[PDB]
């Protein structure tokens, strides 16, 4: 049924599944970042269930995709909220942090710097929230797909649908065929830098280890049920 | 002159710039041990690196960048570039990685190195996806150049933005080139968009593999080295 969606219905569904903007619990820096990230994880589960073609997959497959993508998804949301705040990361509306505040934690300013650069690449492209929910979904289905045959064909048909959607959004905003091609690529090439940031960030979270730091296969299996 | 080239001119330059296929050092002791296989793979990798630099300098637009920027693109890209060459070579050996004509290894021969099978599996999976997609050599060389220009660009002043913008325009010329390759093949406009997307999404996984790959190596090239080789 998700394969039957028009471009507009795809965006309407993705825009209507958006998670809400959470606030940072205080009224220690690793503490606020960690607690916030745990709380957005809960909302990300119910976001992912609403991504079209996601619940068409077995729960095993659903959780492998979330396991591979959760940090990328957390990060692309951070970068989106941060577009209109050059030089700062809008973790929460009461947690806007600058490059200098990354230095309070050994290891973080490197990820902080990569997130800022992605945020200004979205600013200098004037990334639209319709395109952004598209990329966020692309990340969900794409980042673990390559690890049975009916499942990865269906995922690749839904990913072909979101490509159609990105092209449609670009045609309706007036861009020529050529500008449509180029913008799609520039948007998708940024996903590979987002992958790099997730990997480096994952890497920091194990040196960071206060133990049981990262969402395990079984924890994620419970939250979707 | 890079930004005036026609699609077919870009395909041409890229195809001639391809580095040769090399051979692994000849009759090592087999069966391998962990130290001897890592020794071969390393020595083969190092020898490919020299040819990669000559390759890099012939990628339209690369030599327009400052020495320092060229090195940084390479420091960030070189393992993805090594790994996509392997996947390409190994497309016609299902279940095998053709590291060299004389070094064709299956999954089980990757267990000889602790931590390596996990990497092996990823590389083989990618090679199977390129098979499933019927990846073309003309597309291959466009994606490789895309890797070289893109991976290091989000890490790069008036001059620094000119550097950034020029690279982004060359990437835009490589996109048009892939699209021309697809249009000329007879694919529809929708099919063109979808295949361009599927290919570019594959570069996200190639980035994952290079990162895990870099992790694996540490668990077991300098700026100065790449810069000397570049001049
Ligand atoms: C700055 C980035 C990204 C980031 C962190 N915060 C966020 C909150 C909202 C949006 C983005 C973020 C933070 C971060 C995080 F993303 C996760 C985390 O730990 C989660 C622990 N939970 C146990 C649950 C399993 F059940 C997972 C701790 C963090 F500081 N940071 C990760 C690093 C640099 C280390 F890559
Ligand atoms: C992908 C890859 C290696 C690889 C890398 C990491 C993990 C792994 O399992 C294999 C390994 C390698 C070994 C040492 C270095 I220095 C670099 C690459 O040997 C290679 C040789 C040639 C080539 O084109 C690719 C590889």
């Amino acid at each position: 049924l998700a394969l039957s969606l028009t471009a507009d219905q795809m965006v309407s569904a993705l825009l209507d599944a958006e998670p809400p903007i959470l606030y940072s619990e205080y009224d220690s820096m690793m503490g606020l970042l960690t607690n916030l990230a745990d709380r957005e994880l809960v909302h990300m589960i119910n976001w992912a269930k609403r991504v079209p073609g996601f619940v068409d997959l077995t729960s095993h497959d659903q959780v492998h995709l979330l396991e591979c993508a959760w940090l990328e998804i957390l990060m692309i949301g951070l970068v989106w909220r941060s577009m209109e705040h050059p030089g700062k990361l809008l973790f929460a509306p009461n947690l806007l942090l600058d490059r200098n505040q990354g230095k309070c934690v050994e290891g973080m300013v490197e990820i902080f710097d990569m997130l800022l650069a992605t945020s200004s690449r979205f600013r200098m492209m004037n990334l639209q929230g319709e395109e952004f929910v598209c990329l966020k979904s692309i990340i969900l289905l794409n980042s673990g797909v390559y690890t049975s045959l009916e499942e990865k064909d269906h995922i690749h048909r839904v990913l072909d649908k979101i490509t159609d959607t990105l092209i449609h959004l670009m045609a309706k905003a007036g861009l020529t065929l050529q500008q449509q091609h180029q913008r799609l690529a520039q948007l998708l090439l940024i996903l590979s830098h987002i992958r790099h940031m997730s990997n480096k960030g994952m890497e920091h979270l194990y040196s960071m280890k206060c133990k049981n730091v990262v969402p395990s296969y079984d924890l994620l299996l419970e939250m979707l049920d």
